[PDB]
């Protein structure tokens, strides 16, 4: 009656039913950790949720586990709901299965892209989604806490109903989301103040330098994050599309300037260097690839007005390579930036 693949994904389709209660009526997403299926909650008058199955594997698991204790605990302190965060609705262990159902939001801000070809998210929606991620992670920053994990993939449009509009300069079709109200998701990483703290942490393309340089880290982990992700959604390519440790080095020093002498003479990770500078081979296929492509975060500037050269400012004091020196969200949410957001925006 209940099956699972090779992987330990449960084997579930469109018309099944969990706890005869939630009834699959379609498919969200999928990532390691197994599926997000969207269901109807026959116990709450067919009321839509969005269930994460995860994966029958022990290590998914106790993941899954841990991430249901932080949304309890976020659940405990954002009584009111205003803190952007994804809502748990409900949890259960099903045949060794981890099931969370939330409320169900749109898609998340990487899909929607994927789905406008890649086509960026002009300024204003740049600025409202910077603002609510501001916002948002300083509410779990207050309380002791450190996403870890920040990328386009996981931050939800509360609403992704978009217009289909035809850019005139570029010739083509694009859709512009018509609500720019966000949330964040995937607290399967999350770690307290007082909790043990992996070595590594954050998806690579969004991992600050002190993880690579194994410096320890905090709260400005997901400062850094932020950076990578408003450059990603202002122009629609990744910052740092890296796989490996020595190229992302070498990209950071290219866009953003060299690496403080500092962390240099404290990192324990010396391969990297040579002379107390970054040590790689201008003539492999990855010296190449950065030489080509990674130029001064400034050349990525698509406009010259106020409102860009802000964008750019708050950007670059996200990516300060220093975690100490990088800007708090409690700053950033003052930044000149904001100035151009509307009532509505700002008020949330
Ligand atoms: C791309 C990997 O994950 C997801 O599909 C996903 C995820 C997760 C997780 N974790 C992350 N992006 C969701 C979290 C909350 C809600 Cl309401 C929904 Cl709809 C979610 N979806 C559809
Ligand atoms: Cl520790
Ligand atoms: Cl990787």
């Amino acid at each position: 009656s209940v099956e699972d693949d090779k992987e330990g994904h449960l084997v579930c389709r469109i018309g099944d039913w969990l706890q005869e209660r939630y009834e699959i009526v379609g498919n969200l997403g999928e990532g390691t950790f197994g599926k997000v299926v969207e269901c109807l909650d026959h116990a709450r008058g067919k009321s839509q949720v969005a269930l994460k199955i995860i994966r029958n594997v022990g290590k998914y698991r106790e993941a899954a586990r841990l991430e249901i204790n932080v949304l309890k605990k976020i659940k405990e302190k954002d009584k009111e709901n205003k803190f952007l965060c994804v809502l748990m609705s409900d949890w259960f262990n099903f045949h060794g299965h981890m099931c969370i159902a939330f409320e169900l939001l749109g898609k998340n801000t990487f899909e929607f892209l994927k789905e406008n070809n890649f086509q960026p998210y002009p300024l204003p929606h740049v600025r409202h989604m910077a603002y609510q991620l501001c916002h948002a992670l300083r509410f779990l920053h207050e309380n002791q806490l450190t996403h870890t994990d920040l990328k386009p993939e996981n931050i939800l449009f509360v609403n992704s109903e978009f217009e289909t509009l035809y850019n005139e300069h570029k010739s083509c079709e694009e859709k512009s989301v018509k609500n720019t109200s966000i949330r964040v998701a995937d607290f399967g990483s999350a770690t307290f103040d007082h909790e043990h703290h992996t070595t590594i942490v954050a998806t690579r393309h969004y991992r600050p330098p002190e993880v690579i340089l194994e410096l320890g880290w905090a709260q400005p982990c997901d400062v850094w994050s932020i950076g990578c992700i408003l450059f990603e959604y202002y122009r629609g390519f990744t910052l740092f599309q890296t796989h490996e440790n020595r190229e992302h080095l070498v990209m950071m020093e290219k866009i953003l300037g060299p690496i403080p002498s500092h962390m240099i003479h404290r990192t324990r990770k010396q391969k990297y260097f040579y002379k107390g500078g970054l040590v790689w081979d201008e003539n492999s296929s990855d010296g190449r690839y950065v030489k080509e492509n990674c130029k001064p975060l400034k050349s990525y500037m698509l406009q010259d007005s106020l409102e860009h050269v802000q964008l750019f400012d708050l950007m670059r004091r996200m990516l300060e390579f220093d975690p100490a020196q990088r800007i708090t969200l409690a700053e950033a949410l003052l930044h000149p930036f904001f100035a151009g957001l509307t009532p509505e925006e700002r008020s949330f």
